[PDB]
This record gives C-alpha cells, structure tokens and sequence, in this order.
C-alpha cells in the first residue's frame, strides 16, 4: 500500500508512535498512581492489539529507511521471532484484561514491555 | 494521555495518517483496478473502523497545534458534527464490507471520502 519505500516508513512510525500512546498510557494505572478500570483498560488493550498487528507489513521488501537497522531484512527469521513474541505477548496482555485482574495485567504489560525494548535494542538505529 | 500539547498532535496526526493508508489503500479496489477480495476489505474496513475513532480524544482543551485549525474549539458543537457525520460514514462503510456487497462498498466508501474532505476544509489549516 506503500507507492514508496518512504510511504512505508512513514506508515510504521505512526503505527508505532500509537502503540506507544496505548501501551504507555497504563503506567500510571499499572503502577498504583491512577485508578484501575477493568473495562476501560480491556478497550484500550483492544486498540493495542488492533495496532500491534500493524508495523510489520511496512517492513516488506525495499522498504529500507527510518530507524529500521538493515539487520530487520538479512536476518529475516530472526526479526520474525522477535516480532511474533511480542505479538504472542500481546495476546496474554488481552487475556489479562478481559479477566479484568489487574496482578495478571501487571505482568502481562511487563512482558509485552521487555519484548518493545529487546526488538529496540536489536532493530532499532 | 498527553504530557504537553505536542504529544497530543503527534498522536493525531499518526492517527490520520494510518487511516489515509487504510482508507486510501481501497482505492484501486473501489476503482476496480485491483482485486475485490470480500474478506480482505472486511478486515481492512475493521482496522479502519478502530483508527477512525482514535483521533477525537486528542483534540482535549489545550491541544491547539499542528495543522489544527483554532475554529475547532470554538465551534465544538460544529466540529463534534463534522465528526459524528464522519463516524456514522464509518459504519454504513463497516456494513457494506460486512455484506461483500462492491456497489454498497463503492458508495460507503464515496460518502466517507466526502466526510474527510469536508472536515479538511473546514478545519485543517
Ligand atoms: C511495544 C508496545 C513497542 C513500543 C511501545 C514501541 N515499539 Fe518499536 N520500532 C521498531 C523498529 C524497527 C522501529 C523503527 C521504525 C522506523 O523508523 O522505520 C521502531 C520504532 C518505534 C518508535 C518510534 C516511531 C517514530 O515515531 O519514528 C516507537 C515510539 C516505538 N517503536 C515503540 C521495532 C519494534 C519491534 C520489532 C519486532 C517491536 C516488537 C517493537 N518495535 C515494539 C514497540
Ligand atoms: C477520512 C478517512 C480522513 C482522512 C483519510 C484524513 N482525515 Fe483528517 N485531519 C483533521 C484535522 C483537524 C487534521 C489536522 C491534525 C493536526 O495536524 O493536528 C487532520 C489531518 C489529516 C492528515 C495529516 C496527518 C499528518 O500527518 O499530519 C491526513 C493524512 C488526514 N487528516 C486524512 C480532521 C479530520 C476530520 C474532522 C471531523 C475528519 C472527519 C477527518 N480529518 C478525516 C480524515
Ligand atoms: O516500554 C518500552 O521499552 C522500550 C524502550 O524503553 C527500550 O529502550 C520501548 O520501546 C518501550 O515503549
Ligand atoms: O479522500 C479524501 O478526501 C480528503 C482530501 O482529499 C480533500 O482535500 C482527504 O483527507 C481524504 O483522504
């Protein structure tokens, strides 16, 4: 959907710049400092998980640019790892929320963060 | 969920560029220069579904920046309009997909079009 490798580009930083504003805006909620709303944070984990699904079609091939290290392409099956685990930890996250148990959310957003940075510090420039 | 204005504005603007590639993407398929894939659309219709109603929450009081234009908190009843209309576009879009109906999709998707269009003259500078 991307006429230039730099629609593509544009494309993902978006998706991840959302992704940002709805995992990091349950800190607050996962760390005790604003209140914990079952049904809000399983709507919200909701739109995290429609967004989370989203970056990885705007790195098909030729799509080179951005922050993207061109590690992401020569190590296709390394970066389809890192990619699928935090995906699968996103559905744990999902699980968490529609239980509405907020220690399980607690660790679920834990596990779903450790798999943001370690694709970060691999993947990232 | 926006430390500063700006954050606010980075967030919008990363909404409406997934929704132009959601909603833009169609076009060679509503033009028929491209394949109707029925569940294709179906699911592409339900991400665009989700990010259309992302931007709202991200023109708060205080949010004034960007290419917002300064009227659409002036006029919030006016903007909310501008808005609902577009939303309510959104679904008849959601149903035509849901249906895997082309001529329903071709003119679901002509009317949004419409409703992006009259908010951009209206509101973006
Ligand atoms: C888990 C929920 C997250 C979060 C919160 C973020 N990411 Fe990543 N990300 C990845 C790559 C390759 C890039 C560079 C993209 C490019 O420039 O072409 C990024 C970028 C970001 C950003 C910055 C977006 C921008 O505005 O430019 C942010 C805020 C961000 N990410 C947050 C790669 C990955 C992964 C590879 C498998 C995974 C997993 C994640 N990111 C997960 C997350
Ligand atoms: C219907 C599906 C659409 C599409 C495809 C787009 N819009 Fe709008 N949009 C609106 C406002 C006030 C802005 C300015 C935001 C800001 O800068 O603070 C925009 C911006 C855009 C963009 C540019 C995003 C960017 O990268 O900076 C794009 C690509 C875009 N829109 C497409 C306002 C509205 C509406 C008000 C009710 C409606 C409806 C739409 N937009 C709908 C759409
Ligand atoms: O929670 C997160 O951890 C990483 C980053 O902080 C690692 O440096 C990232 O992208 C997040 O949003
Ligand atoms: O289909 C669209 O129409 C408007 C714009 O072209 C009006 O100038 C817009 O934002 C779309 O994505």
């Amino acid at each position: 959907q991307f006429a230039k490798p730099e629609d593509a580009v544009k494309y993902r930083q978006s998706a991840f710049t959302l992704m940002a504003s709805h995992f990091g805006r349950m800190t607050p909620v996962v760390k005790g400092q604003a209140p914990y709303d079952a049904a809000q944070i399983k709507a919200n984990v909701e739109v995290l998980k429609t967004l989370s699904a989203l970056p990885w079609a705007a790195f098909g091939p030729g799509t080179e640019g951005g922050d993207a290290r061109p590690e992401i392409w020569s190590d296709a099956a390394s970066f389809k790892q890192k990619q699928q685990a935090f995906q699968d930890n996103i559905v744990k996250l999902s699980a968490a929320a529609d239980a509405g148990d907020l220690d399980k959310l607690r660790a679920a957003f834990g596990d779903v963060g450790a798999s943001c940075k370690a694709c970060h510090d691999a993947y990232r420039k």
